[PDB]
């Protein structure tokens, strides 16, 4: 809901912290041999029937934000994440809420090689949380099809948890995948 | 005066021209797993995220001339889910219903339901990542949450607020009924909670 610096949010007291990450990789694949995938962005279907980024609650008095994220990624995505290090340099932004509960959400973005993403998908089915906390991994379509709705716009009509949709839109800008006008167009198209 | 999406008999749907045919399936298996050690999964129902950003059931377009509806389905399932599907039966006994539509398409959709063993579902999930359609027509497999969480929205009702292709949402509701997972009044409740 509201922006806040990492350092600032880390000085707070009585707040619940959560760390989530977008793992992505460039791709040369083309849907139907014509529509470039451009980049693979991973999200998941949660136990609560909503889409979200992998990650979760982190007790900052016990462990760092990066340590907590790491532990949650392994449980959710599998041991493939043991070879993947999401660090402080991968940290992007934090948002804060007071109502309904005092919550800080930290968003990380980490680029990987396509083969690493593919290996993560392969081993996610053997993750501890597969079929429970995590109901499956999905890739985010970045393109808009000819009917001007299929793909990204339609995708944004799904049910996202918390500020995950805002985080995705943020990543689309920061990774320079879509310009501000293109984002507005995809948002408009999803609105009708 | 225009027609709308409506139920149609298999025989009738096959006895006409100008309409495209599609076949999709719900593959499912009983499970003893429990979420948070207390919420029974009860059953694993496979759906997927499509290339078009919508949720749907695996399957696709089928040529009524070439092979049977059963045959066309099994072929499409193999491209979407991987080679494990080649060994999967799928007969007329797995056929369930058909819907005809004209609205900006003119299409007939056939829905199938087939029970498999849990390990068979698990195998398909593992092999789906190496299927021809992975990362293309198929953006990932998902399991349908059947339970409703304590806040009375999380789980199936929130799941039902996602973006579903065509009549896949009706097909899912049909399945929850025919498999005796939920009564009609329970189905009406999840819809009500999802619309809230």
């Amino acid at each position: 809901p509201r922006n806040i610096s990492r350092e600032e949010s880390l000085q707070l007291e009585g707040y619940k912290h959560a760390c989530h990450a977008l793992l992505h990789a460039p791709s040369q694949a083309k849907l139907f041999d014509r529509v470039p995938i451009r980049r693979v962005l991973l999200m998941m279907m949660r136990f609560d029937g909503r889409l979200g980024f992998p990650g979760g609650f982190v007790d900052t008095r016990d462990i760092s934000l990066e340590e907590g994220l790491k532990r949650e990624l392994e449980e959710e995505l599998g041991p493939a994440l043991a070879t993947v290090e999401v660090t402080e340099d991968d940290y992007r932004s934090s948002q804060v809420r007071e109502h309904p509960q005092k919550c800080v959400t930290h968003f990380y973005i980490k680029e990987l090689k396509l083969e690493e993403i593919e290996r993560i998908e392969a081993e996610a089915v053997n993750a501890k949380d597969h079929g429970l906390e995590v109901m499956g991994l999905i890739r985010v379509p970045l393109y808009t099809l000819r009917d001007r709705v299929g793909g990204l716009p339609a995708f944004l009509c799904n049910n996202f948890i918390g500020n995950s949709k805002s985080q995705l839109l943020y990543a689309l800008r920061s990774l320079k995948l879509l310009r501000e006008d293109q984002i507005q167009e995809v948002l408009k198209a999803s609105h009708r």
